[PDB]
C-alpha cells in the first residue's frame, strides 16, 4: 500500500451520487465560459475551489463538439474512440466514484496532500482590468452556476475534472486564453480544465529496453489511474501560478534513436513533469532563464498588487483581496504596506511546484510499478473499473492486500489480474518505423 500520513479528513466530505438531486451549491447546473451556447450541464464541487464534471468534453473547444472519430482525418495510432462512453448515468455515476476515489487516494500521502494543498490557494490573479489601478476577475476564470431560485451566480474556480473529448485518451490539463495575457506563463494563472477518465488505463512494459522501444511489448502492466491524475494536475499547478513552460519548448530527443528517427521533440513542460532523469535533459542554463523568466513575472504581480487602488465586480474587499494573493505569491510586506517578491521565498515556492511535486515522486509514495521514462511508448489501453473495493482501493490501488495482488505488483499485472482489464487496443506495431 501507500506511504501513509496518519489520520485526516477526507478531500472530499460528501460521497456524490450522480442522481443526487441538484440544490443550486456543491450539486449544480452550471455553464463553463465560451458556453457557446450550451446547455447547462450537472456539475459537483467535490471541495473548495474544485468541480468534476461529468461529460464529454464537448465545451472547451468548438471545435471538438464531435465524439465521432475524426470524419477528417484518419485515426493515429494511440488513441482510442468510443462516441458512446460516459453518455448515461450509470456511467456518470462511476466516473464522479472513480474521480473521487483517486483525489482521496492522492489526498492520502503528503506529497498529494502538499500538491492539492497548493492547487487550492493557487486563485487565478485577478488582471482583468484594463485601469491598471483597479483589481478584476477575469470571467473565464468563473463558471455560471444556475442557483435554486433559477438565477445564474459568477464562481470562481481553480480546477475542473470534466470526461474526454473525441479521443478518450488523450488526457490533458487546459484552460481559456486571453488575447492579451498568457495566464499560464505570466505568473496570473487560470482556471484548469483537466480531461480525464479514471475508466480507462494503459500498459506499459517492466523492461526500460521494451518500454522504450516503440516495436515491443503488448502493455503487461497497468499503469495506476491516480499516478495518471496526479501527472495532469501537477500540470495544473505550474498552469495555477503561471510558471508552465511554453510547449514549443522542446528537448530534441537524442537519447532515444526512436524518437530520433521520427524526430519526435518533447516539451520541457512534459520533462519537468515527470521529473526524475527526465528533468535533466532540460539543461541548466535554459532552465536558469525560465526560473529568472518567472521571477520577473512575480515581481510585475506585485506591482500590480501596489498600485491597485481600487477592485470592481465585487463585494471582497480591496485589503483581502490583496492578502489573497499576498498569500498565493509568498510575497513580502513592507512597514508601509509595500508588497515584495522574497529571493528565497520564490526559489522555494518555484521548485515545490517543479522538482517536488512530478510523476516520479508521486510514483515513489504510491509504490506501485510505472514507466521509469517519459521517453517510452505506449503500448495498449485497457477498460478498468476502480470503483469497487474488491478491485481497486484508495491506500492499495489494484495491489489489494492480503490477497494475491498484494506482492510484486500482481494487481496491476494484467496478466495474473486478467479479470481487472479489458484490452481495448494495441498501440504496438503501429508507429512508423
Ligand atoms: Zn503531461
Amino acid at each position: 500500500g501507500l506511504v501513509p500520513r496518519g489520520s485526516h479528513m477526507p478531500f472530499v466530505n460528501k460521497q456524490f451520487n450522480y442522481k443526487d438531486p441538484v440544490n443550486g451549491v456543491d450539486i449544480a447546473y452550471i455553464k463553463i465560459p465560451n458556453a457557446g451556447q450550451m446547455q447547462p450541464v450537472k456539475a459537483f464541487k467535490i471541495h473548495n475551489k474544485i468541480w468534476v464534471i461529468p461529460e464529454r468534453d464537448t465545451f472547451t473547444n468548438p471545435e471538438e463538439g464531435d465524439l465521432n472519430p475524426p470524419p477528417e482525418a484518419k485515426q493515429v495510432p494511440v488513441s482510442y474512440y468510443d462516441s458512446t462512453y460516459l453518455s448515461t448515468d450509470n456511467e456518470k455515476d462511476n466516473y464522479l466514484k472513480g474521480v473521487t476515489k483517486l483525489f482521496e487516494r492522492i489526498y492520502s500521502t503528503d506529497l498529494g496532500r502538499m500538491l492539492l494543498t497548493s492547487i487550492v490557494r493557487g486563485i487565478p490573479f485577478w488582471g482583468g482590468s484594463t485601469i491598471d489601478t483597479e483589481l478584476k476577475v477575469i470571467d473565464t476564470n468563473c463558471i455560471n452556476v444556475i442557483q435554486p431560485d433559477g438565477s445564474y451566480r459568477s464562481e470562481e474556480l481553480n480546477l475542473v475534472i470534466i470526461g474526454p473529448s473525441a479521443d478518450i485518451i488523450q488526457f490533458e490539463c487546459k484552460s481559456f486564453g486571453h488575447e492579451v495575457l498568457n495566464l499560464t506563463r505570466n505568473g496570473y494563472g487560470s482556471t484548469q480544465y483537466i480531461r480525464f477518465s479514471p475508466d480507462f488505463t494503459f500498459g506499459f512494459e517492466e523492461s526500460l529496453e521494451v518500454d522504450t522501444n516503440p516495436l515491443l511489448g503488448a502493455g503487461k502492466f497497468a499503469t495506476d489511474p491516480a499516478v495518471t491524475l496526479a501527472h495532469e494536475l501537477i500540470h495544473a499547478g505550474h498552469r495555477l501560478y503561471g510558471i508552465a513552460i511554453n510547449p514549443n519548448r522542446v528537448f530534441k530527443v537524442n537519447t532515444n534513436a526512436y524518437y530520433e528517427m521520427s524526430g519526435l521533440e518533447v516539451s520541457f513542460e512534459e520533462l519537468r513533469t515527470f521529473g526524475g532523469h527526465d528533468a535533466k535533459f532540460i539543461d541548466s542554463l535554459q532552465e536558469n532563464e525560465f526560473r529568472l523568466y518567472y521571477y520577473n513575472k512575480f515581481k510585475d504581480i506585485a506591482s500590480t498588487l501596489n498600485k491597485a487602488k481600487s477592485i470592481v465586480g465585487t463585494t471582497a474587499s480591496l485589503q483581502y483581496m490583496k492578502n489573497v494573493f499576498k498569500e498565493k505569491y509568498l510575497l513580502s510586506e513592507d512597514t508601509s504596506g509595500k508588497f515584495s517578491v522574497d529571493k528565497l521565498k520564490f526559489d522555494k515556492l518555484y521548485k515545490m511546484l517543479t522538482e517536488i511535486y512530478t510523476e516520479d515522486n508521486f510514483v515513489k509514495f504510491f509504490k506501485v510499478l510505472n514507466r521509469k521514462t517519459y521517453l517510452n511508448f505506449d503500448k495498449a489501453v485497457f477498460k478498468i473499473n476502480i470503483v469497487p473495493k474488491v478491485n481497486y482501493t484508495i491506500y492499495d490501488g489494484f495491489n489489494l492486500r492480503n490477497t494475491n495482488l498484494a506482492a510484486n505488483f500482481n494487481g496491476q499485472n494484467t496478466e495474473i489480474n486478467n479479470m481487472n482489464f479489458t484490452k481495448l487496443k494495441n498501440f504496438t506495431g503501429l508507429f512508423e518505423f
